């Protein structure tokens, strides 16, 4: 799966459908993996850099693969 | 769904019906989404700023959408 | 529901019947709400002040409502 | 149940039989309560002191009761 | 179980099959124990040294035993 975007988490969002949105770089992407919610919030609080991998590399795209750096 | 209130989590409360209350700004609001319990506590402990989105923007109003900043 | 006790969590205990006990102030109280187990352990680890609300305000009393501050 | 050992959680281990072993002090003990796993992992990562209670207070003995301090 | 690698967590990756990969030393290893995900992320964040134990000590090997030092 290609790199989609790399950077700090600017904000995260819990959505009404119970998915979890992240804003990294210039993209808003969401995931439906419940386990990623607390990992992504920790990344955000402590200021880690993340790399989101997905074929759906556009606003409102979904992802399931993340690299924390 | 529109912004209701933005600020630090002043306290949280586990309720008898297994919902979870947060006080943000001058409002107490609650959510029935289990996943938000641990995120909201972490946001409180680490002192994040949250934005709660809901139309029920009054004491005792419910929400399911939150932005963590 | 009236306040019973406010303070830091001195210790917590996992019991054989899969309930969870906390000692706050001079009271040991228990909850059978699984959701509170991880929330109370976090409050203990991070040094939060908790207020336990219950009508059974005596040693060995049960509760299901907590305020985290 | 009597106190068996008090100390920090030195390490943890998922066994083939779906039980969970911890080493506290000079003892490896195991539990089959799933709920206790995540509490013990949290105790382990944050360096809490635990007291394990069991009357099979020897290597390979089981427990279902824990005090977290 | 024999030691495989000891070192700092260089990065972690959440995978599409919901497993979690860590890079320690010169090895990428993964675990299917979801409870270990937040512990491994914390290790990465705080810069702890971990020892991973497995008898599959190759890139792409699986592990379930970790020691946090
Ligand atoms: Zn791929
Ligand atoms: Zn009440
Ligand atoms: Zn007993």
């Amino acid at each position: 799966t290609p790199d989609c975007v790399t950077g700090k988490v600017e904000y995260t969002k819990y959505n009404d459908d119970d998915t979890f949105t992240v804003k990294v770089g210039d993209k808003e992407l969401f995931t439906n993996r419940w386990n990623l919610q607390s990992l992504l919030l920790s990344a955000q609080i402590t200021g880690m850099t993340v790399t989101i991998k997905t074929n759906a590399c556009h606003n409102g795209g979904g992802f399931s693969e993340v690299i924390f750096r």
